[PDB]
């Protein structure tokens, strides 16, 4: 009978400026390798350096967010704990370097399901984009200051949406169906003013 045997991540350490913000993700797995429904619990042992949540408050899932706060410079470790597991990740909390790159993160799965029916909804892409300095560490969150943008006229039967959504000072963008007629890949294309950052595939499936 399946049991929890990896609280596996996606991170191997938070790289944090000061005052910054950075997530990753927990997914909960049995000996198999198979998804896993547990709750898990979320620790900094130094709050003074950085703080500590994860999603859906921790209970009922078997894929959870975990978001770190940097709050002063320095080292820690958050423990993400369910029943006898564990796993320690690494945290630097840094003063920060000028913007060497950017990185363009997808928050969800990537995917918008132009099913009627599926459970759970599964009706958007949630992206942020990222300043990063030249030894990895996020630097800002320039969501809000970049433009993302699909083909001006469809050639492939894919169409999107794609909207800034701000509150309380944070900007998600968030992608919806736009009357796809098809499933596939769509490019979404993210500038910052007229300068081209890069550009991520959304992807429209359908499960019914
Ligand atoms: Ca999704
Ligand atoms: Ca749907
Ligand atoms: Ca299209």
């Amino acid at each position: 009978n399946p049991v929890l045997e990896t609280i596996a991540v996606d991170s191997t350490g938070v790289s944090v400026a000061k005052g910054q913000k950075a997530t990753f993700k927990v997914t909960l797995k049995d000996q198999y390798g198979n998804k896993f429904t547990g709750n898990v619990n979320v620790t900094s042992d130094k709050t003074e350096t950085a703080t500590v949540s994860v999603s859906n408050s921790g209970i009922g899932q078997s894929e959870y967010t975990v978001t770190v706060n940097g709050v002063a410079e320095g080292s820690t470790t958050i423990t993400i704990k369910s029943g006898t597991k564990e796993v320690k990740v690494p945290v630097n909390v840094v003063a920060g370097g000028p913007v060497a790159n950017y990185q363009i993160k997808v928050l969800d799965d990537g995917k918008i399901d132009k099913s009627a029916t599926e459970s759970p909804a599964n009706n958007d892409v949630q992206l942020k984009v990222y300043a990063v300095d030249a030894n990895g560490n996020i630097v800002g969150d320039i969501t809000n200051d970049v433009t993302i943008t699909s083909e001006a006229t469809d050639t492939n039967g894919v169409i999107v949406n794609a909207s800034k959504s701000t509150a309380n000072g944070d900007t998600v963008y968030v992608i919806t169906d736009n009357g796809s007629k098809k499933v596939g890949k769509e490019t979404l294309t993210v500038k910052l003013g007229t300068v081209t950052l890069g550009t991520v595939d959304v992807e429209v499936i359908d499960t019914t």
